[PDB]
């Protein structure tokens, strides 16, 4: 009690976040795209309706909060997030930071300038809305580019200044998490403020326990991205692993069994619109995972319980860990 | 009389466009950037004030209309353009198309999809504003990328459907104009609907007369970008030629003297804000060309007249050619 987090609807007590999905998207797009071309998604109204239906389904399954890690360059539309949050009665935490599609006006900026931008979005508000980011999302695409290194440093500095956590996108080994951690540590950022994301890309437990032992949160955040029979579909195959979702879920158990229950964050990296990829990709995705953001509570959590993971441990992973992570510290 | 063009303030008679600068920018930025980070420019209010002062100065010098060739990915803000137009009493024609910083949500699109996007901006309106584009801006960066080829084809198709002209960015030989022309012609687009831009990058008269003889407009559109003593400034040196502005202006005369007065468009490629380049670049630019968008009427036109170019010919270049170009045909 007492700790607060900023959501798209305003401040909430940390203790009310409850079952929280820490890496999700309402819509994965590009800066300005939803405003310029809403008909790409059918209409803005259709997108809202789809997202509200999806979040109500997650809510029915026990999800109380999602962290939308869409940055500026993922085309984050905080007004969209606020509308969907209100209609679905699910809290949404918005993000600042930069992903791997920064436009020239971002790419030309110094570390100091990027720090100011991230701070604006956390402390002042996003655009002219007054809605404040509650997380900082960064990305590397293998070895960090010089610009990506600036982004990571600016993220660390904004975090140090505000207490807001940092969360990352990694490629599937590199293993890019290690270089991210090195940069963060060089800036004096506490590992407990950082989630190294997409860490379920591989089953490298030495890598994962290595990060966890140092205090990092490990984001096992692509839980539903498993499918069979996609070989005649190149674009879909790129998204969905042959590894059964059961295999991804077993990684959660593997980390728990090794003593790292407090260092795990679980999510889907799901979405309700996706313009930064091939046209009609949603059709494929929704057929594979019709449960959307309810997949984790409906399938992953019961599977773990049925494998003998204690209910208290599962609550710790899905409630306590996100609360500790999101609490400005 | 009778012909109309769309401006950011609504339809105007073609005959009221008058002295028109056919390649300019209010602000060269990135999609969503002005909305997300207006303090980069001091404030949105400061940017408006600077632009209004600049356009009033151009207006005082005889400029009645500018064509703002900022696309979606140049961070075109049509509401900004409308505000500045109203305050300065200068017509502004807005653009659709894509320049060389398309985000993923654009890069993933088919020719048919891009055609629909360009048509939306021409026929329906930009974003939710009802303001309709009156030109289509495309760019190649040397040899056209596969995506850039799609953009050029979609531009040709949108032009064929609406009569709105196409205007291009080229690099400094390639000479990239030739490949652009080839693609446009393969789509059945009339050369008289097309301006091959930045054609003053080089003094290659065989190239320029080659295009003009085929019916293309040749955009001599970087008139003020000349300076001396910038060697201790790498970023400024990249923008400003050692060639005196007099040399650029002599190219206009060269084309007139060879019989191509009807195929020339003259502009500055000036701007009042510039976030897609190095910080504080405006300081450099404004010190070099304090006259801004009045440079052409104040310096270039009198220089040509004093070299013996007939006033009627100069009026034809600055009034008749833009009117013919912009008139949907
Ligand atoms: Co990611
Ligand atoms: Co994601
Ligand atoms: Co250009
Ligand atoms: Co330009």
């Amino acid at each position: 009690t007492g700790d607060l987090i900023n959501t798209v609807r305003g401040p909430i007590p940390v203790s009310e976040a409850g079952f929280t999905l820490t890496h999700e998207h309402i819509c994965a797009s590009s800066a300005g795209f939803l405003r310029a071309w809403p008909e790409f998604f059918g209409s803005r109204k259709a997108l809202v309706e789809k997202a509200v239906r999806g979040l109500r389904h997650a809510r029915a399954a026990g999800v109380q909060t999602i962290v939308d890690v869409s940055t500026f360059d993922i085309g984050r539309d905080v007004r969209l997030l606020a509308e969907v949050s209100q209609a679905a009665d699910v809290h949404i935490v918005a993000a600042t930071g930069l992903w791997f599609d920064p436009p020239l006006s971002m790419r030309m900026r110094s570390v100091e300038e990027l720090t100011q931008f991230f701070l604006r979005e956390i402390q002042h508000g996003i655009e002219d809305t007054g809605i404040r980011a509650g997380i900082i999302k960064v990305a590397t695409t293998g070895k960090a580019t010089p610009f990506q290194e600036l982004v990571l440093r600016a993220a660390a500095r904004a975090s140090l200044a505000t207490g807001v956590p940092v969360t990352t996108h990694t490629s599937a080994s590199p293993r890019g998490g290690e270089q991210q951690a090195a940069i963060f540590e060089s800036e004096g950022l506490s590992p407990s403020r950082v989630c190294i994301g997409h860490s379920d890309d591989t089953d490298d437990l030495s890598y994962l326990t290595g990060l966890a032992a140092r205090g990092y949160l490990v984001g096992l955040d692509r839980m539903p991205y498993s499918a069979t029979g996609l070989e005649g579909n190149a674009s879909a195959l790129a998204l969905f692993s042959t590894r059964s979702w059961q295999t991804r879920a077993l990684l959660i158990k593997a980390l728990i069994d090794r003593g790292y229950k407090d260092r795990i964050l679980v999510s889907h990296d799901w979405l309700f619109g996706f313009s930064s990829y091939v046209t009609n990709i949603m059709d494929v995705m929704d057929r594979i995972n019709p449960d959307g953001m309810a997949f984790v509570p409906l399938r992953v959590i019961p599977f773990l319980r049925e494998k003998g993971v204690p209910p208290e441990t599962l609550a710790g992973v899905t409630v306590a860990n996100p609360a500790r992570f999101l609490s400005p510290t």
